[PDB]
């Protein structure tokens, strides 16, 4: 029930790395050289139709993160998006990062969400947390 | 099921959906900010929100700002029970300063459905095929 | 319904900071000194078994983010993972960041997800958004 179409011969069908993996691994359709502390938008050359009740989160893989300081920016693929799915890769490492066509460089998660109507009110109910934020619960 | 919000000042803007089925409500800065290269700022929305039960509000980055200006969103977990001013923690990872003006959509808010499970310690867990596989265990390509 | 086991004497059972906090706070099992612009994989020394229908997202705490420019990389703990839960911490601040054993340095969110079957199709339906992305809706 996750539907995709290839936009070029360079796309690879996403794959799940394990039986209960949260993500479908996304493959680069092209080579990219990302200098240290730089970014690139990596084309997958796929369009997707997400199942009703979710959006597609482009999320980072752990190996690339831990090994090479690679992160994923942006990442919110909308249910109504019909364009090329682009992975916004951040290279926070000291080294340049090579992406080759067919490298799995991010993963796609079908994050379940509500599409709530927004409503303005004058006052919200109170809660126990209240305005507590930004470390209000402490360090340890 | 509604997302309720209240303006904490006249400088707040009602969040808006960018497209009919956009996962997020765009969040507007209530203030001007000049964010230096490789620095962060907590952008005040001057709204408080009441999330529908069984979700939290994820402050997520917009893709244009990410792809074009190396802007990212830190933190981002707005709890169901938060009634404070919603802050967007913006990271400017670019080499140039980033300008936020009051009224700019600088992030989006997603109603992420979650569980609130009770936590239970056990002697050991069931085994799986993945097992202790992680950090690239499945390969590069 | 979120089961965990301690992998060592140095782990701490995850705790919620408020009644309806999205995250279970994760505690470091070790001391780390993370220099500026560096990363570390902080070991929790716990294994977890997430409830069916979610994955465990390691998310950053706002206190650490706003005060110290601490961010969380990777973060996708899969339902089938039985290894040591690692927190990929990125220190983007000017100062080194000290993690002490027992510090709450991230949180784990039980994000509800679909595990869809993937299906390749010829083409997808048209939407109003279409291929609009990357700021197509404007700045303000
Ligand atoms: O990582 C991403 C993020 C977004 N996108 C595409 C799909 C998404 O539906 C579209 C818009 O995403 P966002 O709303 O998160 N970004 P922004 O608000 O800047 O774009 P827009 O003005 O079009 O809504 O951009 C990608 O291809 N990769
Ligand atoms: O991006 C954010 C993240 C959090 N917050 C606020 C709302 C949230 O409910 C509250 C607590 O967030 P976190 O639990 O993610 N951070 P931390 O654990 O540091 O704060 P606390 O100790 O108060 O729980 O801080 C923001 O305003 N913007
Ligand atoms: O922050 C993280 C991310 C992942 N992990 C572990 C748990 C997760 O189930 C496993 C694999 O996560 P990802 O699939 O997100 N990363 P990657 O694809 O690089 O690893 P693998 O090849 O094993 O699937 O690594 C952590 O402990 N901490
Ligand atoms: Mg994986
Ligand atoms: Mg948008
Ligand atoms: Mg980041
Ligand atoms: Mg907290």
């Amino acid at each position: 029930q996750l539907r995709f179409a290839r936009l070029s011969e360079h796309a690879t069908a996403p794959t799940r790395g394990s039986a209960r993996a949260a993500g479908y691994d996304l493959y680069s359709a092209y080579d990219y050289t990302i200098p240290p502390m730089e970014k690139a938008v990596v084309k997958t050359d796929i369009q997707i139709a997400l199942p009703s009740g979710c959006y597609g989160r482009v999320a980072p893989r752990s190996g690339l993160a831990a090994k090479h300081f690679i992160d994923v920016g942006a990442g919110v693929i909308d249910e109504d998006y019909r364009g090329n799915v682009g992975v916004v890769l951040f290279n926070f490492g000291k080294e340049k990062f090579e992406v080759k066509k067919g490298d799995r460089i991010a993963q796609l998660i079908c994050e379940r969400i509500f599409y709530p109507e927004i409503e303005e009110v004058q006052a919200l109910d109170d809660t126990e947390r209240g305005s507590g934020g930004f470390g209000s619960t402490g360090k340890n």
